[PDB]
């Protein structure tokens, strides 16, 4: 139920280091990367461009392992 995920706050381009302005927290379905992981994601890279409003999933971030 009320578990919040990391959602793209702007289009995130491929192979670009994640910054805090790119990530917001939102309750969405399906559930993606927990919103508590936003600090851990800073400077990690996505392996695909992520459109605005997309829920970040584990498989999209290079090197991510919960």
């Amino acid at each position: 139920a009320n578990q919040a995920s990391v959602v793209a706050n702007q289009l995130i381009p491929i192979n670009t280091a994640l910054t805090l302005v790119m990530m917001r927290s939102e309750v969405v379905t399906p559930v993606g990367i927990p919103a508590e992981d936003i600090p851990r994601l800073v400077s990690m890279q996505v392996n695909r461009a992520v459109p605005l409003g997309t829920t970040l999933m584990p498989d999209m971030v290079k090197g991510y392992a919960a």
